[PDB]
């Protein structure tokens, strides 16, 4: 999801009436799941033999 | 008078620039004035005989 905000008009703000700033934000949702989790291996070992 | 805002892109500000709050007001004007106050009778009991 995204959402911009352009300088000007759009940004009337009172605490700035002169709209001289603008911004832009990505959002978005996240989420995992997992079947079976014997079918996966790790092994964790030590490096630079 | 009501104002309704929605979240989204019209709340998205510099404070908060996702926008992820929305809010809802009502409000209005409201006056009296009364001719000849002798009119009007009022009685003062107690209750549950």
């Amino acid at each position: 999801k995204i959402i911009t905000k352009r300088p000007g008009e759009a940004t009337a703000d009172r605490s700035d009436p002169y709209g001289e700033m603008g911004f832009m934000s990505i959002k978005w949702y996240y989420g995992f799941m997992v079947f079976r989790p014997e079918w996966i291996a790790l092994l964790k070992t030590v490096a630079r033999l």
